[PDB]
């Protein structure tokens, strides 16, 4: 609720003349002072900060609602002949192919006070208690035949919504907020730790027996999560409260993408998949991107500038 | 919220007379300046840009919300006798027919600064964590007969919404936003990578054993996706933030469609289908459309003009 | 409802001149004075207090709606070789691994009067009577054969929503409110009190027979509750009513988490899970966090300051 | 609907001067005068009364809408070695354990007229006709075999919502209103009156054959009702109508909880549960809590003060 | 819709002075004059009448919307040893127990004209045509065996909502409106007219073979309808239209409560339930409550007073 | 939409004095002039007419929206010993009992012009095209055995809403509108024309073999339709249009109920039900109730008066 409160009326007059202009100004309790900026990164991960400063006369401290819109590209890379045998990586042989895919996204927003003790009040993406629907059923039954048959059955149905990527706020202090976004499972039900005795890992095994190129047997496009074919677009909101005399603050948004290597090999008879975790991928493929965009927030000028 | 804020009252007076006109003007925080233009392409792919400039007194930089309404025609082309044997292409023999269809659409919007560092803040079509519904049921059971029968069943039901085309935002920087929209699978559940060892690919087989013309046996009209019979109509939105003294900017919307060739052959006994990918289609059919519409955004005049 | 009520108009006049300014002020019954502060803790558990003081002309006692936004980190800790045999804790052997996870969250808010008898009126998170859906079916049946078969079945289906964590308000007085948030069960249906005679506790058994590291066999990320991988974010609201002459009050938000140790051991043939309760975990791992954030609420200055 | 009705404008003038202030006051039909107080009890059962006096010019009697928010703690107590044999209660033996739990909550609100005949008009928590869904299915069936099969089946599905606790308004007069809230059944379907020939009462029997402490075999936390692990928080509303000349009234909110003792005993082979009703529990455990909070309602001063 | 219509502005002036006060009054078409009163009865059945007089300038007759909020206690009475054999009534023997329960509620509102022909226009609780959902399925089927099996099934499913109590308006004239609310059935499907050849009527038979006291075998609390454990709370509305010169009217709300006696007897082996109807219950138990609350509605002073 | 249009300002002045009162009147396009009356009948069937005259300056004719609220009592009558044999009706023998119940309700509203051609424009209760839900399912099936199983099944599900009483507007002219409300079937599915070879008609046959009085074997209360236990309360609306010079009109609401006699006889072994249609019921029981209430509508005075 933002009532009109009062009105102040002033008069601009002519030289030794009557009133030639009437200026009315309505005084509102809440004033929205909006600024917005954006910044790219070497690996094309964009961060845009939109800060609305809340000039509130009925407040003891300055406040700012900041919306962070981030795009972290998935970096879905395809490499020919990746580890067909051992650690050998020839581009000639095409019996195996590797796909670098972003297993878990990381987002850090850091508040760096400069002149006054600016504090992070709340972060909009918060962990919620996810609930399931449980249906427990008892059934009895008797028969006549003509001997007598008795049946007793238990059933328990558990229904829940399973997202492809789970976003969890792993840290939230007055100076920094850190969110994780972990891959849970595919729409088929396969997980990064899944393993078949003969078929390996089948997260993105397009065909069980396909006479196609190893990349052509890797799911891509609409068959995978939109955060794997495209990128991660987390909408975030941080409420900053700072003393009344604040001049400048710093806001560092750190984006980190850790990618694993889905290896699609062709054995003598059957296809196979192996998930090589981030810490095992060779450094030549840059499986861990850790980049940052820095903004300066001028509370007096009420501006956001990519510094 | 856009309150009235203040009012300014001026008086137009007659020659040595009283007040003959009173002009009141309410001063609003938000002013919307709407402009819209459109542009065609050689293959009739239209791009319309509707930019609302947000004149904000409570802002440190100019902003513009631009809605892109695009029509990229499917280019659904029918070719007689397409590759009945090898790479031979007679128009005479009608035992086979080719259908050029748009597997993947690609739309790029490019921000080209001229006078000031105009930046792309947010692109409305964003990748979302699409979730499925999982129901797990465990059922026990006992019997009486009259010996004793025991039953145990595990059930896992996964329910999800699968669109015909999946739109994924593959790039988003301060200067360029790229969306891709790829074909996922047909209404019945065939995919471009599907293969029947005796029937081939059945994405668009109207009849399994049909004594009709090869084109007459290819699904068309309402039996295929509206993006195949008609065209792609992506609604897009980009928020541009530029310094206060900005004069002129450029906005290039690039439309790209990659079309594959559904080859529908008639064998000795059965019908057959083969999906020839975009890079294998001969250049004479123009399987890859890559064209652009350029707009000039006058931030001072608050206009959009197709250049 | 907050109507305009009346208006007071005053005139600012020049020195021996006419009215050069008209100041109108609308007198509202309800006035909101918003203050907000935040405070961290040694183990990065943040507490933010947002107090809206309700200046009510139609009230005999001052009121304040205080929203507490808390982040209590899960403290999900991984320890190598945790109690492979007895109480021996080598970091060398990796046949077992312990995971410290927060079973029970505890949040206390304490109202400490200083000058006047400030009282807690209500606390927004309240215990609610959760209802289940019961469906009872009685089925008869007759047969013809050709002797005569008779069937009679009774079925009772119970459906309810089961949250991963149950939040219960265990105490609510005029001076302090205490909430618990206890782990109920995982999505798969295992509880800390569950026990398989051959497999132990399987709350976080990623694989029954997996040739992986013990940590890799412990469920983490999106496979567990967001309050286990990330942290607890309880949104809370307390209504404080105090006499008209109140100057200062104190508000102590106490956050406590009790963490248990899920032990994943590797036996000769099968994995095994054992949940060591909080009171049995050695003190070296800090299984019980109990920390506080103190705020001073100035009812005259209408501010909240972390003290 | 609360229209503005009229407005009264008065002028504050200077000493032998023009109008220096204009005071406008809008006269509304409905005026809300809000007061709120709270009071604790020796067993920490808080009662908060929030009375909104309705100054209505179009009325012949004063009215007050009072919202009562009470917290009655469950008093969930655990006692070692409760009645292992006979009435012997040693703390040494831990083959049995008793749980004092709140079967039934009782809330009385008493209106005590002092100066005028203050009357209770209505009480918001009212008994509602609970409806179920009945589905009657009649099915015929014939068979062909090749003799002739005849089948006839009747099914009756009864679906309803069963709360854990049922709140019933057992009394409502002009001077006092009494609500009861009795335990109906557990989420599993067990009731205080349930009895197995060998397994006893299984309302809170966590494990059927568990080698754990008797308390560890008693359901607690999220496995029980929130009114058992935490407390009862009933939101209540009473409309009071009193003559125009009323000065002071009294409002006594009486909170009562009756607790049973769920006894978990360990027999030679199996666990056992016994529900000892309130009148049988020894007085040393205080199975019946009966407290009251008194408020004085000043209709002239329009205040509520805990007396 | 209640528009502002016109405004009347009057000026209160000082003695030989300028205007010292301006009184504006908006004249609305519809004015609501609210009065409310309440009255108890010897058997603690409260009736509260809240009459809103609608002063309508655009009307030829006075109108009043009266809301009746009633509480008729269930009178759930337990009698020891009620008619174990014949009509003998010992309090000593406890092989049987009687429960007086409110089968049927009756509510009369009587309009008694005094000065003018006051009439009842509409009564809010009206009989509605309740609809059921009927699904008819016809199923054919053929078999292959390898002789040929043919199946034909007809199924009819009828789904409807069955309340525990059905409220029917049996009378509605210009001077008297009578509603009846009769018991239909319990949640388990038992009716007062139900009868088992050996088990009797099982409306409130808690245990089929239970070694408990007869009262302990009678369903009570949340296991029965809220109108049986608690009381009936009918919300009612009557529209009264009377000539313009009406001064006083009378409104008699008559509450009637018909109770039956449910008998739980203990035979040699099995329990037994018998419902003794209202007209057979001895007069000493007061099975038919018939009480009234009289109100005087002063249309001139626009008040309601219990007379 | 009813905009304020203009405002009309006049001044009441004192004798040789300044302006003492300012009269403002806002001129609205739509003016609602409300009148309401009601009338009873010898058999207590009440009819209430609530006419809102629409004084619309932007209209060429007077209009009136009339809401008719009628209560037609069911007349559910119980007669002892009705037609046990032949046409003999002794009150002594109680082997049979008859119940007079309202099968079909009739409502006529008649427009009788007096001075001008008053016309009925529309009647709110109108016949709607009732739609059902049809589900057609084909199922194929093949088996492996190990001979070969072939299955083919048709299913057709028809789902619809069946109310107890069907209301139909059987006539609608400019001078009279006639609605019918006929009984369709009970919740059990029995029809007035339903007939069993041995059990007769079972619409209200409470017990198949019940050793009770014949009335006690007849369904009553909540087991029957609310229009049978209580009465019919149809909400109706008629739009009347009249010339600008219309002075007085007449509105006659005729209410008619046709009652049948459900006879419950006790044969040697089984109960039996017979539905005696309205034209066969003896005239002594008044099976056809047909009354009328007349109202005079004064368009100048804009009043409704029962004549």
């Amino acid at each position: 609720d933002n009532p009109v409160l009062g009105t102040e009326v002033t008069f601009e007059k002519d030289e030794n003349g009557r009133i030639v202009k009437i200026i009315s100004k309505n005084q509102y309790r809440i004033t929205i002072y909006n600024s917005v900026d954006a910044g790219d990164t070497p690996n094309d991960a964009s961060v845009s900060l939109d800060v609305d400063f809340i000039d509130d006369k009925n407040s003891g401290e300055m406040g700012a609602v900041a919306s962070i819109n981030t795009f972290i590209p998935s970096g879905l890379r395809y490499v020919e002949g990746y580890k067909y045998k051992g650690v050998t990586n020839p581009i000639y042989k095409n019996l195996s192919a590797g796909m670098l895919w972003p297993k878990k996204y990381r987002v850090e927003v850091v508040n760096i006070p400069i002149d006054q003790a600016t504090k992070i009040i709340t972060a909009t993406p918060n962990n919620n208690i996810k609930e399931k629907q449980v249906s427990d059923t008892i059934s009895y039954g008797f028969g006549g035949s003509v001997s007598i048959e008795a049946n007793l059955a238990y059933t328990k149905t558990t229904t829940y919504d399973q997202p492809d990527y789970e976003t969890s706020q792993i840290k939230k202090t007055t100076k920094e907020a850190v969110w994780d976004t972990s891959f849970v499972e595919t729409r088929d039900g396969y997980t990064p730790n899944s393993w078949n005795p003969v078929y390996g890992n089948q997260m993105f095994m397009r065909g069980r027996y396909s006479n196609v190129s190893p990349i052509d047997n890797i799911k891509k496009g609409g068959e995978v999560s939109s955060l794997i074919s495209g990128g991660f677009s987390p909408k975030m909101g941080v409420v900053l409260a700072s003393p009344n005399g604040t001049k400048k603050s710093q806001f560092v948004v750190r984006v980190s993408r850790m990618s694993d290597m889905y290896i699609m090999r062709w054995s003598g008879t059957e296809w196979g998949g192996e998930n090589e975790i981030n810490q095992n991928v060779p450094k030549e493929y840059n499986a861990l991107m850790y980049e940052d965009v820095k903004f300066e927030i001028d509370w007096e000028q009420r501006t956001v500038r990519t510094i």
